[PDB]
């Protein structure tokens, strides 16, 4: 019963919302623990041919943080591979319990820049590919 999705998404620019989230330490540290790396501080935007349900998959999820006397909740987090050309990355779609794009917009973290390391642009169809169900 081996599973695998490969979803094609087009590379985009949003509301420059990612990197102070992937920023704030905690953060860097449960990813880094979650993942076995500290993501590049952002998130790689990816808009899908149709909406995405991180719940049909084997998610890690990360508990609440509260600091500076706000509440930071869970966000999904889902073990991927990024495919470019003949290349094959490791990354993560995370899924934030409130976030305010809608949900065929996935967001990918990796732990280089994906955009540089790969000179990817806006428009660009890039591949995703995740093993397993539920
Ligand atoms: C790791 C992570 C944690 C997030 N935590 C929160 C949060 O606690 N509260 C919230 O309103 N949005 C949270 N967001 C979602 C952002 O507010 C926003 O909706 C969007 O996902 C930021 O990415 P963007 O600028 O690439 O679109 C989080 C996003 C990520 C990547
Ligand atoms: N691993 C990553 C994470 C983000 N990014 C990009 O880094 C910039 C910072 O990401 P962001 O999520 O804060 O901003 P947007 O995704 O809203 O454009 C954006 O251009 C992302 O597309 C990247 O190239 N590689
Ligand atoms: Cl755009
Ligand atoms: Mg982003």
């Amino acid at each position: 019963m081996v599973k695998l999705m490969i979803i094609e998404g087009e590379v985009v620019s949003g509301l420059g919302e990612g990197r102070y989230f992937l920023s704030l330490p905690p953060y860097k540290e449960i990813f880094k623990k979650i993942l076995g790396f500290e993501p590049y501080e952002g998130t790689l935007n990816l808009k899908l041919d149709r909406e995405f349900d991180i719940n049909k998959f084997k998610y890690i999820e990360t508990e609440d943080f509260e600091f500076n006397g706000k509440r930071f909740f869970g966000v999904k987090v889902l073990p991927i591979k990024i495919l470019i050309g003949n290349k094959k990355i490791d990354g993560a779609i995370v899924v934030p319990k409130k976030t305010y794009h809608s949900s065929e917009i996935i967001e990918i973290i990796a732990p280089m820049k994906l955009r540089e390391q790969f000179n990817l642009k806006d428009g660009d169809v890039i591949k995703i590919l995740i093993k397993g169900d539920k």
